[PDB]
C-alpha cells in the first residue's frame, strides 16, 4: 500500500550522506537509465546509523553498464554484478533481477529480508518499499521475503543471515520467519564446507559475535556449523570450555569495534581449545603414548573433524597449531631458550590464549605463567636477563 | 721467522670443524688448483672458537672458477670473488692478488691485519703464516699489515676495523698500529656517506658495540661518524644522552649475543634523541612556536646533517621519524586512541626507548609512563577497555 516515501517524511537519508558514488549513480541517470540505493546503506542511513557500503542497482544490462564505464576502473568478473573502484572506495553496481532481469519491484522480490531490500534514487530522493520494509525497520523485524519454508531450502545459507542480522542491529525475528529455522538447521551439512566458512566468520569475526552465539545456539544453527564443539557443553552451563567462548567473542567484539586488526586463526585455536585438550587426555590413557606426541596427535584429529564442516583454508589452520604448540612450551619453567619464543610471529596470540586459558579456568597455577611473561614480554633485556 | 706449521704443532684446526666447503675445496685441489681457507673463522679454528665465516682463496683465474664451477649455483658478479651457494652457508672462492692476479705470499700482503691472514690448507693440513699472525694471534695483538700511516691514507675505513677486531676478539692494537688513529682520523670525511653507514652498523650493531663505541671515542674516531652526537658530550663524564648511548649499546649487544633480532632504525633513534630533544628546546624557546611543530622541525634537521656524514636510507629514517612521533603521542595521558597506537609496527620501538628515556633520566613520571604501557600491552580487552 503505501510504496513510495518522500524525503521529508524518511528519517532524512540526507542526500549530502552519500559517499561520492553519486557520481556513480550520476553517470547512469545522465546515461537513460536509472539507478537505486539498497540494502546495506540504505537500512543504516533510514535509522541512523553511518553506512558502511553503498549498493546501486541498474536496469542496465550487465553489459551496457560494461560499456558506459570504460573510463573507469572497474574490477570485471562475476555476473550480473559490476564492480567500481575509486580510494578505499569500491562501488558495487549489480542490474536487476527477475527473461531474466526486468522491474525494480522484479528485482525487490529475489532479495532475503524486508529493511534490507528499501531502494533510494538520488533523481527524486524518494524511497520506494515493495515489502513491509518500513513498517519492519521501524518496529525492528527481521522478516524474510516470500515462503520463508520455500526459501531456506533453496538456499539454506539464508538462515544463518536471518540470525545475523537480528543479533548486529537490534531486532527481533519475524515469527512465520523464525519457526522453520530449528527443524532445517540440518539442510546446512548440505552446503559446500567453503562456504559455511565464509559465512561463519561473517558471524563471529564481524563485531558481533557474542549476540550472534547467543542465537545461532539458540537455535540450533550451530550444531550444524560446529559438531566438534557442540558435542561438548555441559547441560550445567558453566563448562571451562563454555566460558572460553563466550569470552573470547565478547573480547573479539571489542577488538573490532576499537578498529584493532584481528585474527581469524586465534578464534578457532580458542574456541576448539578445550576440545582438543580434551582428546588429548584421552588419546593418553587410552594408548599410554607420551604427552607431546598424543596432543600432537590429537591435533590433526579435531582439524579434519571441523574441517569436515568448516572449509578452513590451510593458511589459518598452520598458525592454528603453532598458537596451540605454543601453549606448551609456554608453560615449561624455561631458560636462555624462551628469547626464541618471544620472537615467534605468534606469541602474541599463544599469549592471549594464555590470558584467557588463565581467566575461565580461574587457575592460579596458570594465572602465574601469564603474570610472568607478562613481565617477561615488555622488560627490557638487562632484566629480561635476570628473569631467566 | 716460521712460514709453515704443521697440523701438530698448530691448534686443534681438525678438518671436521670446516663445515663443508670442503667440498668447494676439494673441487679445486682434483683439479690442480691451490685451495687455502683464509680469514676470520680460520683465525678463530686456531683460537678454539667456531667459524662464523669460511672463505677460500686459489690461485685458479676467476673465469677459470666459473668453468670448474658452471654446474653449482654461482650467485656470481663481484670481480674477482666468485659466489658459492650450499644455501644456509654459502662459501666465498677469491682468486690471489698481486701483474694482476698472483701467488700466496703476495695476496697476505693486500690483506689488512695479522690474525686475518692465517692460511688453512686441507691439502696438507698446514697453516701459512707470512705475516706475524701466530704471535700475534698468542699475544692478542691486532696489527695493521704494511706501514700503517700509508695503508691508513690509502682506504680510512682500515682504521675503524681496526678497533672493530680490537673490540670484538679481547685483543690489544699494536703501538705502531695505533699512533696514527687519532691524527689521521678526520679523514674519514673523505669516505662516501654510504660506505660508513655499513662500517658504523659494523661497529655497533655487531653485538659489541659497547665495547666497541669505549674505543671508538678514545681514538677520536667517533667523532667523524656522529658528529651530531659529540656536540652534546659533557665534561662530567655521565650526562643523560652520554648513559642512553651506552646502555642501548649493551643492550643491544645483549639481544644480537642470545639470537634475538635487531632494529636499526632503533639503535639511531635512541642515540639522536636528546640531540633532537635538544634542536627542540632552542627552535621552540626561539622564534617561539608550538612545540609539536617545533619538534618536527627538530627531526629533519638533525637527520639532514647526520645523513651528510653516515647515509641512512629513506626507509630507516622513516622508522626513526616514527619512533620519535610516538614518543610524544604516547606522552600525553589518554585513550581510545590508545588501540590505534598498541597497532602501529614502530611501537615495539616506541615502547623500548620509553624503556631507555626512563631508566636514563630515572625521572619517575616516565617510569610511571612504563609500569603503564607495561600493563596496558599484556592484558587482555575487559582490562585494556577499563584502564582508559
Ligand atoms: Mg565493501
Ligand atoms: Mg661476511
Amino acid at each position: 500500500q503505501v510504496t513510495v516515501i518522500p524525503r521529508e517524511q524518511h528519517a532524512i537519508s540526507r542526500k549530502d550522506i552519500s559517499e561520492n558514488a553519486l557520481k556513480v549513480m550520476y553517470r547512469l541517470n545522465k546515461a537513460g537509465y536509472e539507478a537505486w540505493l539498497v540494502g546495506g546503506g540504505v537500512r543504516d542511513l533510514l535509522l541512523g546509523k553511518k553506512p558502511k557500503d553503498f549498493d546501486v542497482t541498474t536496469n542496465a544490462t550487465p553489459e551496457q553498464v560494461r560499456k558506459l564505464f570504460r573510463n573507469c576502473r572497474l574490477v570485471g568478473r562475476r555476473f550480473r554484478l559490476a564492480h567500481v573502484m575509486f580510494g578505499p572506495e569500491i562501488i558495487e553496481v549489480a542490474t536487476f533481477r527477475g527473461n531474466i532481469f526486468g522491474s525494480i519491484e522484479e528485482d525487490a522480490q529475489r532479495r532475503d529480508f524486508t529493511i534490507n531490500s528499501l531502494y533510494y534514487s538520488v533523481a527524486d530522493f524518494t524511497v520506494r518499499d515493495y515489502v513491509g520494509g518500513m513498517k519492519d525497520l521501524k518496529d525492528g523485524v527481521i522478516r524474510l521475503i516470500g515462503n520463508p519454508e520455500t526459501r531456506y531450502r533453496e538456499d539454506p545459507v539464508r538462515m544463518l543471515r536471518a540470525v545475523r542480522f537480528a543479533a548486529k542491529l537490534g531486532m527481533r525475528i519475524s515469527p512465520e520467519t523464525a519457526e522453520p529455522i530449528p527443524r532445517l538447521a540440518t539442510l546446512l551439512n548440505d552446503i559446500p564446507p567453503a562456504r559455511l566458512f565464509e559465512e561463519s566468520l561473517k558471524l563471529l569475526q564481524a563485531g558481533y559475535g557474542y549476540e550472534t552465539y547467543k542465537l545461532l545456539c539458540e537455535y540450533h544453527l550451530f550444531q550444524p556449523l560446529f559438531p566438534t564443539i557442540t558435542r561438548y557443553f555441559t547441560e550445567n552451563g558453566d563448562s571451562p570450555m563454555e566460558r572460553i567462548i563466550e569470552q573470547v567473542l565478547k573480547n573479539t567484539d571489542t577488538r573490532i569495534h576499537n578498529d584493532m586488526r584481528v585474527n581469524p586463526a586465534f578464534l578457532f585455536a580458542a574456541m576448539f581449545w578445550y576440545p582438543l585438550l580434551e582428546t588429548a587426555q584421552k588419546i593418553a590413557q587410552e594408548s599410554g603414548l607420551t604427552y607431546h606426541d598424543a596432543f600432537a596427535l590429537a591435533m590433526n584429529d579435531v582439524l579434519d573433524e571441523a574441517c569436515r564442516s568448516l572449509a578452513i583454508p590451510k593458511r589459518l589452520t598452520t598458525l592454528t597449531r603453532d598458537i596451540w604448540q605454543l601453549q606448551l612450551r609456554m608453560s615449561r619453567r624455561q631458560g636462555k631458550r624462551a628469547w626464541k619464543l618471544l620472537e615467534h610471529p605468534k606469541f602474541r596470540a599463544a599469549y592471549d590464549l594464555l590470558a584467557l586459558r588463565a581467566e575461565v579456568e580461574r587457575n592460579a597455577e596458570l594465572q602465574r605463567l601469564v603474570k610472568w611473561w607478562g613481565e617477561f614480554q615488555v622488560s627490557a633485556p638487562p632484566d629480561q636477563k635476570g628473569m631467566l
